């Protein structure tokens, strides 16, 4: 489907979750973009005023989409294919519990998936890949991309 058609993309941290540090949120999705600049030519910064490419978003329940958040659990977030207005956009559910670590939800593996989708990529059926579907705690110290994810995001660029 839609992908980035430049190399510079820009997103924009539109609010915090009060679950995290500020600076803590601020080095998850760094970092969340960083795995896929690894393996990409795209280049992401941060913009503090503006239209970006990419809003970040935590908000519960209705929230301007289609798609309302469900409270704790089931849904955590979700994305938007690169396009204008809300293309790019990823909303995370302000009713789970955002952390660095093991507890709750581990917002840079979220955000790794989620980034995934706004960038083009749709979900795999393999359970070892980031995009599969279903969340599941793994080290994120270590975190690598599946060769499932490496596949996929190499068909779009590159
Ligand atoms: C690892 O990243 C994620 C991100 C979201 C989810 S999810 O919310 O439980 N499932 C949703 C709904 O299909 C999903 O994939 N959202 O992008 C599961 C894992
Ligand atoms: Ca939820
Ligand atoms: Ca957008
Ligand atoms: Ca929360
Ligand atoms: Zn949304
Ligand atoms: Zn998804």
């Amino acid at each position: 489907g839609p992908v980035w058609r430049k190399h510079y993309i820009t997103y924009r941290i539109n609010n915090y979750t009060p679950d995290m540090n500020r600076e803590d949120v601020d080095y998850a999705i760094r970092k969340a973009f960083q795995v896929w600049s690894n393996v990409t030519p795209l280049k992401f910064s941060k913009i503090n005023t503006g239209m970006a490419d990419i809003l970040v978003v935590f908000a519960r329940g209705a929230h301007g989409d289609d798609h309302a958040f469900d409270g704790k659990g089931g849904i955590l977030a979700h994305a938007f294919g690169p396009g204008s207005g809300i293309g790019g956009d990823a909303h995370f559910d302000e009713d789970e519990f955002w952390t660095t670590h093991s507890g709750g939800t581990n917002l840079f593996l979220t955000a790794v998936h989620e980034i995934g989708h706004s960038l083009g990529l749709g979900h795999s059926s393999d359970p070892k890949a980031v995009m599969f579907p279903t969340y599941k705690y793994v080290d994120i110290n270590t975190f690598r991309l599946s060769a499932d994810d490496i596949r996929g995001i190499q068909s779009l660029y590159g």
